[PDB]
């Protein structure tokens, strides 16, 4: 046994889910708003030996020895992020050891709050994430809300934006120490400088999880959080389309001068933060992630991905503007990023019922809270993305074309909504059924045709 | 743009850095306990295509869609990781979604704990992890020691054992809620039925982290933890030579019973496990990870991996005894699983010392807080392990003969400790004099043309 | 040493004191809301034998032995305390053994709440209390904003009422546990009902601290917060007119019938408060002080009491009518209760610098924070008490003649603020200038014999 | 109405209560050792008008005004307070509104410590209070092991006393911020230079809890902890016979000094302290309680007080020899101090058999976990007390024949043991009994005939 022998050969079973998995990749329209497509030369160092260095600590800091090479691919890896956001090093670090997204989040709370501290992120069924403090009525649901006392800012439905009215008038009672501006679910461009005045004036932090808009932020093609944000956090993949891993970009240099005093206070963040990761919360860094998450930065400075970043924009308001002709309502009208917000309600269909057919007819998408539902309601709408399908090179006529194939799958679930009663005879029905299987069966290979034929990064196998 | 472009055609700077670390790798004797070279089946499915599928949610209880492929995946890896322990399906299961080990050891005290709850582990100077609650008398270090309140149990410094009676007596004094039976630095086997004893008593949780000696357990050499303890968190790589992620096995089905009580006290860790890591702590599980730990954990009930498994304690006490044929005594006095625990202090050097000398030749160790260390800035002693080195076929021999460049290497350290008073004064001295490189520059030569000659797991180039 | 001999002849110094402290209050015109004088029958009780008695425990379940007649004492107050209030008490216990006020509110955090639980408190510079969880913006200030985490709602400065939409709306979202209604500067009656409401839905307890307005409650002429409130607090000394000690309301019986099985719910509070009090937070309770609760409580069921609990709302509105006659305004503008809040700042004055001019004519006041300015800036007005110098049969007209003095006091320091600039300069003016010592004698004199030819309750010397 | 009626006069039903409370107290022999008869001076200071001056703050820095005269009482209270424990006024402050011991001791925890840190205090069944972090297996109690982090250090079972060795080990693992050196039922002394010396190893603050020595160490009879203890908390009634209240004592001025540190670092305990005590946890001080402690303060330095103190110890001994002579084994043989801890377990008996029949005989004491009691249920142990009867003129001899009827009831409850089996029957046999019954009725007549004669402290008729 030497273990260079291919997984073909070594785990059959492995392997062909592997190629099943493949295949539904590039058979479906995957049209969730967080999902992308790795390229290969990224995932050419996700699997690759650097999984066999043990690199605790950071570099000329590590506990360990022989750390010589992936100190040069930590340190590459940080000036490459630096440089795909325009970071100026004497005022930004950045770690990348985060293990993903959310222990990112969880690193910035640890290094810069005690336990039940306070803070502020918007609320799940308003777009935010689990990691920005969600609880729920009757039971802590993400560890933000158990390690620390989060109350959640809400959109105002009326226009479907952030209330930042109701923010900032919250944030003076709550008195948070960190305030969270970042989103999952929204479809309209965060105003950063107003979130800056609320922490300014709370004496609050300005967290911006920039994770479903980093690769937009990267290629300047929205306004760059950096501008006002203190520490901006951020996932590796969804519009940065790397491996799964996370960042953090902390200021650094001086935080002001001294009002009665005149001298340079500075900022505090890198080793409070550096320390959080590692040895607090990690330990040894995937080294095989790092590599991979450097890989896809050195390709986001690139104007490659200014090109790409710029069709997401374009494929999402040419499917948003495909929706509204086609008799749908949207969340604040339409969209200024990669992701629209459905609203079905007006058109006798919810989320989680539309979104079963459109994952048996492969369009993975997912249901979304809409702005006025108590949550627990079946949702009424859907979360559509952009940069995977244009990262296979989709055009907006594409995404015209996807909104068409949108259509025909609600009309199929609208048929199943009067035939049933329930969502579980919903679900049941379009499977047990001999006329709705069929239809179903008939936009799947009409859906799975015109899926195959765009490319698809990553291996060809695999 | 494509996407399937090489990492060596796209990125060259990146893919040198490849090499760099592959040739590295395979230059070097690789000493360190918890490092080891994974398999290229498993690398083929760490850098595949499930990078991209968000598949949030645990298998049938999924958030999103299209999760038809990732979902057998996962149910595959959990079948394997008991099937590769031996444990019963209705007795035992797994999580098989924590990112690493310390990620896993965060989510099981979220399920089971409330913030400051009382935990006690290994002292880290005694050869306790981080994850363990590590406390100082200066800070906290660990998330573990932040979020929850922790006491550290310790070791008998006359026999080099961990003192099963100060634990057995502070545990009814700190009342603790759970107790870890981890190892980071511990030559010898841990008595499960005495914590067990003693968790029993203070009616708290017996939490096993067998990550150092996890494929020893899995191969069913050393005995299994998982008759005693009611929770079993693991790292996928070190001992079972997998991706870089974690395992959380948990007691499940019936408790005690009663007939005052009516029927059957059930054991309710299955959902407290599952809720912790996703939605509490974690989000988009990393199933190219999962996928490459379920290949690994194939491989792990194999005839194969007991014969790999057998042949690491036999170059253990190969290590061991030609170490105590050398002059070099060892806490505990000898070894009886994968690690060798070295006493440096009678030789004359130290670890710090040591570990650098022995890095600067491509042997790359660690420092390791000795029993009666009696200084904290310079522990007197490193810490080397078996099942790095005999991934690539090393016999007892093979192991015998690397402790001969170990001991030239602490004797060219022992030559140079009183030639240098202070270590930053030696440290620079192994570069800046021209006998003293000549002397290690030669002495890695000898050292890498040893190790360039054993096949290296995994692929070739990278 | 028999110790029976009196403190005339065994501590001159301190009777000397006695004796001063005595005529300073018989000399002076008492407007604090807070302070009453106490009567000498529970004088007589809270200095007696009663404070040789360790009865640790509850009558029935003590921990010592002969507390024969404390048991009768301890049980005949908690009877006059439900009788005192028109309460069942197959619907209402009551615990006696708060030390004080403060200790009250604690012991309900306690008994019902986590620590780091969560709880809405009127904001102190709004009119609630510390106790209520005031936390400043730079220091929790309250330990009820260190053991749990507090958010104020506060008034709504347009009306000077409290801002019972923006309290229902900011509960939906910090969802507190437990909501205080009860108040220190506030003029006006609390919905009880619309608290109810809000707490119904954030399901949380609805906690009535009716310190300030117990007495008026116990002669029912306000509105009693029972009918709403699950626990009740109150001091025992304020409208009670009683020693210092305080109180613990707190529902038994069902809570609810249950929807989907029709079952009777219980109340949890009795075992959970009485437990918070002893052994948790307090240890032998004061005995002498429960009698002499008890004591008022049997005056609190007197045709006695509701005459004089009528003439306090009386006397309070005569001394509203006559500050809004010589051109002052009034926070809410008036008063439906025992005290009325000043606004000073239409008339060129702050509650600082008139509380000081006051002080110096033997009328003690308090300056408050007005509604609008932000707290830490002078305030700029005063509050009023009623149940002082009723309590020694003051009428409407001798209250329009309190005012007279304050009318003359203002004016006094109004020439002061123009012959200064600091609020110091103010104060030290007012000693050391010729003319303005004088004058300021003159209304202390004045003040001094009007004040001495009402009675006074407790003991003739001291 | 008045106000100035008599009790006797307003209230016969509470009058009636005074008396046979008062005649409990001269026809009984009280014997718990934290019972006292204070004096009448006190007793006239402490039902005096002060209870109606809400006094919020500290001299100087009030909140109200009209504080002339309480300003110099509290000043007063302070002055007697250092006076008494012969304490210079640059090297010690106090604290002297604390309403009762149990605030006291969790005033100088909010004062000092952070919420969850870390304390170490004597086992409740070891001989500490519930405020020294009481927890138990099943459940938390007090208070101070809510809101902290509590692990209890206990006694030698071979000797009795402190197991010191076992505390210095254990505080190195439990890393605690803050020890106390309190006793609740400890016949001897506690090596506060032994606890320096834990505590300062450890880091760790010196609390000293006197409050049941507190007489002892300000007569200077025994040791006193002020040369040690950073902080001294005590009550002011047990063996200062003075009103219920509570004491802070913290040392104030300079720590330690270095020429590296440039100056000296000063004691940063007053502010801490005082804010703790107001605004944190109180509210308005008991300056009616406040005036009668610092009139027993005055009588603490008189030669009468050491008269008094020398006597308690000496019927100590008294009490403690005359019971071993008689066949009654006490815990670390005989006692040191105030308290005798007997131990029934070689007589027969337990405690809670024998503190039933000796209340029924008006002989109060109390149960007492002796070291080695096999039930936790029924202790084999009571505590009797020296400084309740000497404050009634009692010798040696006269405690000498109290132990007579001691062993006399102990005989009784012995021949009843055998009689009924189980404590429930036990005690309805004392009672239901023509025999006992006459047994026990005529033992108290000759009990209270020869309580009687000794003369009680304070009032007479209440
Ligand atoms: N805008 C936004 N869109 C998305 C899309 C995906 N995500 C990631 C988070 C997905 C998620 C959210 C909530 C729960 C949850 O609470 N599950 C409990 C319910 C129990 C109870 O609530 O009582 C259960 O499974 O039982 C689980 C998973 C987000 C996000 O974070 N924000
Ligand atoms: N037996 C055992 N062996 C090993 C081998 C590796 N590891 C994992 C890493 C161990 C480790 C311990 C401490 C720190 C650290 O950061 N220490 C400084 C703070 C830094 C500063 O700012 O100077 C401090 O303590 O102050 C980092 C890593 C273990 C383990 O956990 N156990
Ligand atoms: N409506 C209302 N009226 C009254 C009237 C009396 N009281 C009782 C409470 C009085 C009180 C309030 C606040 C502080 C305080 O904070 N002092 C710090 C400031 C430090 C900082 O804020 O940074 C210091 O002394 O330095 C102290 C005492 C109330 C009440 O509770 N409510
Ligand atoms: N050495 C020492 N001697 C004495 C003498 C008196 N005291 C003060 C009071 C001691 C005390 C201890 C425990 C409880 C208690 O309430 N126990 C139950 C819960 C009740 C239930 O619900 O059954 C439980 O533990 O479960 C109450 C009081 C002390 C002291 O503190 N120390
Ligand atoms: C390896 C290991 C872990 C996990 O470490 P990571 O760097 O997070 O993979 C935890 N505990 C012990 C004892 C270990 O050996
Ligand atoms: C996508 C996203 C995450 C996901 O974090 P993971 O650790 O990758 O699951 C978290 N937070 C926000 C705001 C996101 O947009
Ligand atoms: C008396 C005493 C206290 C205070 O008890 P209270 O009932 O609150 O007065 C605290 N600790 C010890 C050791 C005591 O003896
Ligand atoms: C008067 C008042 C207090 C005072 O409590 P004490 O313990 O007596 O100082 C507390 N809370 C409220 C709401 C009050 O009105």
């Amino acid at each position: 046994w030497t273990g260079q022998e291919s997984l073909s050969d070594s785990d059959p079973e492995m392997w062909e889910l592997l190629q099943r998995e493949k295949d539904r990749q590039c058979r479906g329209l995957e049209l969730i708003a967080s999902e992308n497509f790795c390229s290969r030369a990224a995932l050419e160092a996700l699997g690759s030996c650097l999984n066999n260095k043990y690199s605790e600590g950071y570099p000329g800091k590590r506990y360990y020895g022989g750390a010589e090479v992936v100190d040069e691919i930590e340190l590459l890896c940080q000036r490459r992020a630096l440089e795909a956001f325009d970071l100026d090093p004497a005022q930004w670090g950045v770690n990348v050891q985060p293990y993903s997204g959310s222990p990112a989040n969880l690193a910035v709370y640890t290094a810069l709050l005690q336990p039940h501290d306070r803070i502020m992120g918007l609320d799940l069924p308003d777009g935010g994430h689990l990691t920005h403090g969600y609880m729920s009525d009757v039971k802590r649901i993400s560890a933000t809300s158990i390690f620390f006392e989060s109350m959640p800012y809400k959109l105002n439905p009326k226009t479907g934006l952030i209330d930042y009215n109701q923010l900032a008038l919250t944030a003076r009672l709550f008195r948070p120490r960190l305030i969270i501006a970042g989103t999952s679910a929204y479809a309209r461009l965060i105003d950063y400088a107003r979130m800056r005045e609320v922490c300014d004036e709370v004496k609050a932090h300005l967290l911006a999880d920039m994770a479903h808009i980093s690769g937009l932020v990267a290629a300047k093609v929205i306004p760059s959080p950096f501008k006002h944000a203190d520490i901006v956090t951020t996932t590796t993949h969804k519009t940065l389309r790397g491996a799964r891993s996370g960042l953090i970009f902390y200021r650094k240099g001086v935080k002001a001068v001294d009002p009665k005093t005149g001298r340079e206070i500075p900022y505090t963040f890198e080793d409070r933060i550096n320390f959080a990761v590692f040895p607090s919360l990690q330990g040894g860094p995937h080294n095989h992630a790092i590599a991979a998450v450097a890989v896809a930065l050195k390709q986001a400075c690139t104007p490659m991905f200014r090109e790409y970043s710029l069709q997401v924009l374009k494929n999402a308001r040419a499917m948003a503007d495909a929706l509204l002709e086609r008799g749908y309502s949207l969340v604040s009208g339409g969209t200024d990023n990669h992701l629209v917000l459905v609203d079905l309600r007006p058109k006798g269909l919810d989320g989680a019922r539309a979104e079963r057919v459109l994952e048996l007819v492969s369009i993975t998408a997912n249901k979304n809270t809409c702005p006025g539902d108590r949550s627990a309601i079946t949702p009424g709408g859907l979360r559509l993305g952009a940069p995977a399908l244009t990262s296979r090179q989709f055009r907006e006529d594409d995404f015209r074309r996807v909104v068409d194939f949108i259509d025909e799958g609600v009309n199929i679930g609208l048929e199943v909504k009067s035939k049933t009663a329930k969502l579980q005879d919903f679900k049941s029905f379009l499977l047990k059924d001999s006329e709705t299987s069929q239809r179903l069966a008939n936009l799947r290979q009409r859906v799975e045709q015109f899926a195959r034929a765009f490319p698809m990064p990553g291996f060809d196998e695999h």
